[PDB]
């Protein structure tokens, strides 16, 4: 009936387990935030300090030319100054938590100066405003309005499942947390932690430097997030004329402010660099390589409560409380999925979306005319205007970065129900089609079965194409093409370690469906929302596709040494001196569990660039039962034993039991940090 009795910490302490996960106990909220800051500094201090330095707009000053582009970007968009504003605009209670978090980082560094890399020592001390600034950059100027997409590190994404009681064997909701981000990008690094005070408990993962857990659960509830690409910014093409810009048939002068920054020189000194910031009514103005003047208008710059919103969301006493916090509209993007012990599940297409009178998403993603107030939006949508699903007939919600049109099955709304600028109406990826299949087709789910389904690694692309490709390839006069066809034909279409056909198939699909495997032109039957998990299908031009196979055979041998090298011989997961066989692969090929394999080296060996990072599955029984892994461990500091210590388990899908109960934590403790606050 009621959840298990909450633990009431009588002292401030961190209990670290055998994988470097901190269990932070505080007698009050600031105490726990302090412990969390301390813990993050221990595990990720160097990169956190670096990022905080950048978010100050001082990257160029501290570290020179390599950081100057980011400095200019952040200064032009007024990030460091707005962060100071947002910090002052915090509620007193929450500001005290932010101060405590920063104080924890400072205290860790003070007590352990040998653990802080020389280059980032100059960043200390950090402040609550620093914490706010990094979160502001991450959300508004990386996830919403980025200065340009980074290449070769996968596409930010995730899977998410929530399953209602009626669909389970035991009658308890199930939740999957499963974000896909780069394994190397510092600000994308996830960190696992556990916070306990007399008033709340939170367990889960969050990006380093964030003082609140975004992928959180406890004894009552849990959430997860996926990328929805909410269009929270507009790029306006300006018409430059007579020193100003043409707007409503009139020349308007720019707003101008003379900023400047320091740039570190090779000799350790700094040079003062002037920076002229020009702004139109739309926002700050950028000049592009081709000479186009672009004003960037970012929505939700007046929303200082994003950290507190997540905090109130994840500590919510009820779904009603959760929804009230979510409805604040302080979190500018993301699909957010919710489940609780009471049995409620929810999907929300969340973010800060401008209200617009015309134009579809494609129009608002391109360069919008900057010469007219016709296109100058000023208001944003409330939560009630956005796609949301609660306790649907199908008994599950899902999102694998597909447009929000099949979040459950049967669907509860259609694209026509919402303005055309909220989300694309493009073909759902094969991973996303698998996501819907795996949930909808299975009943009476156990946590064990739920976890088994998460490991799915089907080459769905092969299901859609091999029936047509194989017989066409068999009639080719080239005996090697014939042999390749028989190899592909015998394959069980799974991305397993022992698969001898999978690498060849990938190489073919690179041509058939483009380098990202998202191309649609080669299918015989196009994608349809009427058949959302069984289209597109077939090979439109078999003769052409066999020529692609011919080329793919050459490419496979060049990259890997043969057409039949075992998938898990080429695909390895390597961290420090741990080297284990890979399985699963590209989401766009249909693999639900994702490893975006790198290009191979000269030996044909490739490793994940992106994919499974933090993976957790929770059953909201009483007490809750949860399992998880972090691909790249819980620390990235030099000399840590907690970087490469989980990847072998990942290779066998051998998940850790996540320990929330005090007695479990006490049994597992390997290190103790008593602290004073």
């Amino acid at each position: 009936q009621a959840p298990i009795a909450a633990y009431k910490p009588r002292s401030n302490e961190i209990l670290w387990d055998g994988y470097g996960v901190p269990h932070i106990y505080g007698v009050d909220a600031p105490s726990a935030f302090y412990g969390y800051g301390w813990a993050q500094a221990r595990s990720h201090g160097d990169n956190i300090l670096r990022l905080y330095g950048e978010a100050r707009g001082k990257g160029a000053e501290y570290w020179g030319p390599d950081y100057e582009q980011t400095t200019v970007w952040l200064l032009t968009n007024g990030v460091p100054e707005r962060a100071q504003q947002w910090y002052a605009q915090q509620s007193p209670d929450f500001r005290a938590n932010l101060d405590a978090f920063a104080a924890g980082i400072n205290a860790y560094a003070q007590q352990n100066p040998d653990d802080i890399s020389p280059e980032v020592r100059q960043v200390l001390p950090v402040s609550g405003a620093d914490v706010v600034a990094h979160a502001h950059r991450l959300m508004n100027f990386l996830y919403v309005a980025s200065p340009g997409r980074t290449l070769g590190e996968g596409d930010p994404g995730a899977n998410s499942w929530a399953v209602a009681p009626g669909k389970t064997a035991n009658g308890n909701a199930l939740l999957l947390q499963n974000p896909h981000l780069s394994w190397t990008t510092d600000y994308f690094t996830y960190y696992e932690a556990h916070l306990v005070t007399p008033d709340f408990e939170i367990y889960g993962a969050t990006q380093i430097g964030l003082p609140v857990i975004r992928f959180a659960f406890n004894q009552r509830m849990g959430i997860t997030n996926t990328v929805n690409g909410m269009v929270g910014a507009t790029n306006y093409r300006l018409t430059l004329q007579d020193g100003g810009y043409l707007y409503d048939g009139q020349v308007r002068p720019f707003e101008r402010r003379q900023a400047s920054y320091r740039l570190r020189q090779a000799d350790g000194t700094t040079v003062d660099k002037p920076l002229e910031i020009r702004s139109s009514v739309h926002g700050p103005v950028f000049e592009r390589a081709d000479g186009t003047a672009v004003a960037v208008r970012v929505a939700g710059l007046d929303r200082p409560g994003m950290l507190e919103q997540y905090f109130d969301m994840i500590t919510a006493d009820s779904f009603d409380d959760y929804e009230a916090a979510l409805a604040r509209m302080q979190v500018p993007t993301f699909n957010i999925v919710y489940a609780d012990r009471e049995g409620t599940i929810n999907y929300s297409f969340n973010g800060v979306a401008p209200k617009r009178a015309e134009g579809d998403i494609a129009f608002w993603q391109g360069l919008v005319p900057g010469d007219s107030s016709r296109y100058l939006w000023t208001e944003t949508h409330p939560l009630d205007d956005l796609p949301r699903v609660t306790n649907p007939p199908g008994g599950f919600v899902q999102n694998s970065n597909d447009p929000p049109w099949t979040p459950t099955w049967p669907v509860t709304y259609t694209p026509k129900d919402f303005p055309s600028y909220l989300a694309p109406q493009t073909p759902h990826s094969l991973r996303a089609q698998q996501s819907v299949r795996l949930m909808s087709e299975n009943d009476d789910l156990t946590l064990e079965r739920f976890m088994a389904l998460q490991l799915s690694h089907r080459a769905v692309m092969a299901d859609r194409t091999l029936p047509d490709l194989i017989p066409a390839a068999l009639i080719d006069p080239d005996p090697e093409v014939q042999a390749a066809a028989r190899l592909l034909a015998a394959w069980d279409r799974e991305f397993t370690s022992d698969s001898r056909a999978a690498l060849l198939f990938e190489e073919w699909a690179r041509l058939f469906a483009g380098q990202n495997f998202a191309g649609q032109a080669g299918f015989a039957t196009p994608w349809s929302l009427d058949k959302p998990v069984s289209t597109p299908y077939g090979v439109r031009d078999p003769k052409a596709a066999v020529d692609q196979l011919r080329t793919a055979i050459a490419n496979t041998k060049r990259k890997y040494g043969a057409i039949d090298r075992p998938f898990g011989d080429a695909s390895r997961m390597i961290l420090n001196d741990v080297n284990v066989p890979g399985a699963a692969g590209y989401g766009n090929l249909g693999s639900f569990r994702v490893f975006t394999w790198s290009d191979p080296d000269e030996n044909g060996v490739r490793t994940p660039v992106h994919g499974e990072t933090w993976v957790a599955m929770i059953e909201f029984s009483t007490p809750v039962r949860a399992y998880g892994l972090m691909s790249y461990g819980n620390s990235r500091q030099p000399g840590t034993t907690h970087y490469s210590d989980q990847i072998e388990r990942v290779s066998r899908a051998d998940f850790r039991e996540l320990l929330l109960r005090r007695e479990q934590v006490e049994a597992a403790v390997q290190e103790r940090t008593p602290f004073n606050f």
